[PDB]
């Protein structure tokens, strides 16, 4: 639901805001951006809706848009305009001023719009433009710079420069100015994408009334405008409505199918106009109209009905724009896990106020000392690492041919647990290849001939290469599939309709009477040169064509050939021949009627039809169902064809039943009657129809979990089912993702969490992702790299908790013992080590297999949270190791406490504790990077391998070389070369540890953590299901 609220101007209120939220703090601003209703509520004094000039749009999320005016006040939410009807005193979206006029105002409105009547429209319904808004690199800045972070960053920056760690300063600009470059380039790359995407402009001519027509720009369009279309045709500006002739659209670019497409003009009728009702008589917006004509009249008219986002391109863009939130949450207890983190810092606060008090440091030092140490464990590059595994994830999908456009999408892909799919174009090939046609020699079947060129000529060959309904667009032939290609397969080639030989007369069609799906048959008039007399083809069901066919033509072994190419996927269209009497003449051709034509025929033979399955969905389907991720056909063809791919493409294994359960239409006097008849060739699956899985929706939502749960066939299926079944499969707590390519499939590719739309451009935005690719070898190509995704997060969240806790951890020991960490080697610590290989980690790329194990979606989890303790625990030991072994060496002498650093700085606690923590941070940056199962392992990305060898060759020079560096960084020179060497194996100890811990914890404590508490159950609403099946399996 939603909710409105009028807030009525007044300066007096909005200036005493600014002030106080200015000179109070900026903490209430933080508060206001985590708790807005009370700040705008304190902004301004709330009014009746019809005084407003500011609104709360709710949906509980909160926006605030503000009431316009040109009397017309409207304001825009989320693009979408929404007018003040003064009649209902209401704000009413413009999407419903004219919605629900009949066909007959859409044909009245033929003759135009008046530019009188234009301003009006145009003042209401607004530009005809999708406008991306454009936002200046200020703008940008203001966007991410305000974020609590950056300003958090500021006052460490200023905190520090008040305490003269310049260089340390200095860093810290320079990482979140590293950031905020790239938060804003990721954000100007996506809006430039679809800024680009939506822009059209361009003049077309407009019927003014009184027929006067005037050329406008396409800009200045508006619903009920009347819209002339070029007889050679172009991009179209706005949806429309037809109302004169015939188009061919291109619509890949909205439904990202790029087949011609014929639309005819609007039936008339008092029935209200619907935009999917009539989607054949309605142009779209953005689709290149290939070629349209006129029947009647000098022109085909257009008659605007959408303009601006109100269209179906910009209702996806608005939805691009504003995606709605993920129900998914990644990280979950992320909160939690970084609370569990800062009652560290706040119990080291303790210490350092404690020992700095201990120490008789003043206190407005002591302020200082201990607000330094808590800005030490807020990591500068945490925004930098997170954009930047998000921009590597985008980059590595990029590079295959899958196109994500907003990347947060990617870390869903990670973890699904459904995927469902196309039948035509996904898994099978797009278009039908026939097997051949069987011939009839008397009344018997021939054998099956592959190749229809080889058939001599005759009536079969004729009524294949004829009996169609194929039209020259651009010298190249368009109409359905099916004919096309038995067309194709016969050689010949369209020149009324006129044909050539492929190697043998030309034949001329004299009559066609086209088909229809009610009657689900059709027939042609044929005539050749040479012909006593015309002759008629007929193709259509094989079950009614026979019948019309002569009962002694009819082979008696008809039936159950037709049951044996039916029943094994195979789409059999019957062709049979008559001879007419009529003379061969145009003349009296055209009076022939359908009903003659139809009746007495003869039997020519049958044509098969297969739709062979791609190469590569097998494998998939297979590595799917193996990884257990459930697969599942969202077909909208037969239920036997559906069932025989389903089961050839490994979706059944051959000893899996499916079941096929019907529910029978309730009659009167009689509900709903689920009936199971199975098949013969997890443990069991369901095959539904689309009427039956209507039924089981409306009469069994009872039944309709145990359907869902294990229901693997979905054939027969509208393209609206399809979207009813993947919200009913996500309200089962799935994470269903739909991997479909055509027209059907884009309604259910965006209520799926994870669309991939199968054959696309470069970009579209039919889908959240897309590919370049015709097989759907990119589903397992999205789960891996999500799976990486979602794991390379966790691996740099869990490094930036160890790296600001060694940090952390490294000063204090060092305020126990009155030093600090100095200026330089503050900034070595946070830029040159810990920045490079937190921006460098995230570039390893995913597995190469799919593996059966599901990445975590917690971070408080506790093989984290020990992971991260045994860690910490491990580096505090070398560190506290290395100070007390450098108390016992010979040529040590203590530091002058009487002094603060950078004082007392160089001394030799300090040069160890930093020697020691340079290299603690290299070695957790390797033992966090864990390649199996999800990522490809470490050394398989260069620059990071790259990076730690020569970060670590650096320190070991800092650590032996005398004088290098030692310097500008202030470390002082360690004479001896045993201790040298002793330091070096604390630092090799410490390695060997980390990468054993870390191996030691992952395998062994998942074995101990399912022994010590096992799981009673799983909140997954499917998994209950799953077991409630198990122990009582539903379908009897
Ligand atoms: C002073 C020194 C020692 C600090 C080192 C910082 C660099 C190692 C970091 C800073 C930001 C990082 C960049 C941040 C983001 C990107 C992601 C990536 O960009 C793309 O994916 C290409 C986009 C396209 O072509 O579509 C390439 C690497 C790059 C530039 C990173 C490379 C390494 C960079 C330059
Ligand atoms: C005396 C000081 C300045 C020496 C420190 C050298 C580092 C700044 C070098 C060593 C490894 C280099 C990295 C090695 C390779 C690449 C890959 C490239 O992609 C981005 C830069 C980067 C990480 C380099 C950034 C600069 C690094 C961190
Ligand atoms: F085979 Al489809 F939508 F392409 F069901």
């Amino acid at each position: 639901s939603v909710r409105l609220s009028g807030y009525c101007g007044s300066p007096w209120r909005v200036i005493g805001y600014h002030v106080v939220v200015w000179m109070m703090a900026g903490i209430p601003l933080l508060l206001f951006r985590w708790k807005p209703l009370w700040g705008v509520r304190l902004r301004l004094r709330p009014c009746n809706l019809a005084h407003a000039e500011t609104l709360v749009i709710e949906i509980w999320q909160l926006f605030t848009v503000q009431v316009q005016t040109e009397v017309l006040r409207y304001y825009l939410f989320q693009g979408q305009r929404y007018i003040w009807i003064e009649t209902q005193q209401a704000f009413y979206q413009v999407s419903l001023l004219d919605h629900g006029r009949s066909c007959d105002d859409v044909h009245r409105s033929r003759h135009g719009l008046s530019l009188q009547d234009q301003m009006v429209r145009k003042a209401i319904y607004g530009p005809n433009v999708i406008s991306i808004p454009v936002k200046s690199y200020p703008q940008l800045l203001v966007d991410e710079a305000l974020n609590p972070y950056y300003g958090f960053q500021a006052f460490s920056i200023a905190l520090w420069l008040a305490d003269h760690y310049y260089w340390y300063a200095l860093c810290i600009f320079l990482i979140s100015s590293i950031s905020i470059c790239l938060s804003l380039y990721k954000t100007r790359k996506q809006s430039q994408t679809l800024r680009d995407m939506v822009k059209l402009s361009m003049r077309v001519c407009v019927c003014r009334p009184g027929g006067e027509e005037e050329w406008v720009d396409s800009s200045e369009l508006v619903p009920g405008d009347c819209l002339v279309l070029p007889q050679e045709g172009g991009l179209m500006p706005c949806d429309a409505a037809l109302v004169a002739g015939e188009c061919m659209v291109n619509e890949s670019s909205l439904t990202g199918e790029s087949i011609p497409v014929l639309k005819t003009a609007l039936p008339e009728g008092l029935g209200p106009y619907c935009a999917e009702t009539h989607r054949r008589h309605t142009l779209f917006c953005g689709t290149l109209i290939l070629q349209a004509r006129a029947y009647v009249g000098p022109h085909v008219l257009a008659v605007v009905t959408r303009t601006g986002f109100c269209t179906a391109k910009g209702g996806l863009v608005s939805s691009i724009l504003h995606p709605r939130p993920i129900n998914f949450k990644f990280y979950k207890h992320s909160m939690k896990f970084v609370a569990a983190l800062s009652v560290l810092a706040l119990l080291g606060t303790i210490y350092s106020i404690f020992i700095l008090y201990r120490n008789r440091v003043p206190l407005n030092e002591i302020v200082i000392r201990a607000l330094n140490l808590v800005t030490v464990v807020v990591p500068p590059a945490l925004p930098a690492a997170m954009t930047v595994c998000t921009l590597y994830a985008q980059s590595r999908l990029r590079r295959q041919g899958i196109f994500c456009i907003h990347p947060l999408r990617i870390n869903l892909g990670g973890k699904l647990q459904l995927v469902c799919f196309d039948k035509t174009g996904t898994l099978t090939e797009d278009g039908l290849d026939v097997m051949g046609v069987v011939p009839l020699k008397g009344q018997a079947f021939l054998p099956l001939v592959p190749e229809p060129r080889r058939l001599p000529v005759g009536p079969l060959l004729r009524a294949l290469a004829t009996c169609h309904a194929l039209s020259r667009l651009q010298d190249t032939p368009v109409g359905d599939p099916m004919d096309l290609k038995m067309v194709e397969s016969t050689g010949w080639v369209l020149e009324d309709s006129a044909f050539g030989t492929q190697v043998p007369v030309p034949v001329s069609v004299l009559h066609r009477f086209p088909f229809s799906s009610a009657l689900q048959r059709m027939s042609v008039v044929v005539a050749w040169p040479g012909a006593t007399q015309p002759e008629a083809y007929v193709k259509g069901s094989p079950e009614l064509v026979a019948g019309l066919c002569n009962p002694e033509t009819v082979p008696t072994d008809f039936a159950q050939m037709l049951q044996s190419y039916t029943a094994a996927g195979y789409r059999v269209v019957a062709l049979a021949s008559k001879p007419l009497p009529t003379v061969p003449s145009l003349e009296a051709a055209q009076q022939l009627t359908r009903d003659t034509v139809e009746g007495d025929l003869s039997l020519l033979g049958l044509l098969v039809m297969r739709n062979l399955l791609k190469p590569q969905t097998t494998p998939v389907i297979q590595a799917l169902r193996r990884t257990r991720i459930r697969a599942v056909m969202v077909t909208g063809d037969n239920l036997q064809t559906a069932v025989t791919v389903a089961r050839g493409c490994g979706m059944v294994a051959p000893q899996e039943h499916l079941i096929i359960v019907h529910a029978t239409h309730p009659e009167r006097g009689q509900p709903a009657s689920l009936e199971f008849l199975p098949m013969e060739s997890r443990s069991r699956h369901l095959a539904l129809s689309g009427p039956t899985f209507g039924i089981i929706v409306k009469h069994f939502p009872k039944l309709l979990p145990k359907v869902l749960v294990q229901g693997t066939v979905f054939a027969r299926m509208a393209p609206e089912q399809k979207t009813e079944l993947v919200c009913e499969l996500q309200k089962l707590q799935y994470c269903v993702g739909m991997c479909g390519d055509g027209a059907n499939d884009c309604g259910a590719l965006k209520a799926a969490d994870v669309g991939i739309s199968l054959s696309q451009a470069e970009a579209s935005v039919v889908s959240p992702f897309t590919s370049s690719m015709a097989s759907i070898e990119c589903v397992p190509m999205v789960i891996r790299e999500g799976r990486c995704s979602l794991d390379t997060s966790f691996s740099v969240f869990k490094y930036m908790a160890l790296y600001s806790l060694t940090q952390f951890i490294s000063v204090l020991i060092l305020y126990t013992i009155n030093t600090n960490l100095g200026d330089l080697q503050f900034l070595a610590i946070n830029l040159v080590i810990t920045t490079t290989v937190a921006v460098l980690m995230s570039r390893t790329g995913p597995a190469l297999v799919l593996g059966r194990v599901r990445p975590p979606g917690a971070l408080l989890s506790v093989p984290v949270l020990s992971s991260l303790l045994l860690q910490m625990v491990l580096v505090t030991g070398v560190q506290l190791g290395g100070y007390f072994l450098t108390l016992a060496q010979p040529w040590f002498v203590p530091l002058n406490r009487t002094v603060a650093a950078p004082d007392n700085l160089p001394n030799y606690e300090n040069t160890v504790v930093f020697s020691l923590s340079s290299f603690q941070y290299l070695i957790l940056a390797a033992a966090v990077s864990k390649g199996a199962p999800f990522r490809r392992p470490l050394y398989t990305n260069v620059p990071f391998l790259v990076a730690l060898a020569l970060l670590s060759s650096v320190l070991v020079g800092l650590v032996l070389v005398p004088g290098l560096l030692q310097g500008p960084l202030a470390l002082r020179n360690i004479t001896d070369t045993g201790f040298k060497l002793l330091l070096l194996g604390l630092v090799t100890l410490n390695f060997v540890g980390a990468f054993m811990l870390e191996s030691v914890l992952d395998q062994c404590l998942p074995a101990c953590l399912r022994r010590l508490r096992p799981k009673r159950a799983s909140k997954k609403r499917f998994k209950q299901l799953e077991r409630e099946l198990a122990e009582q399996p539903w379908p009897p």
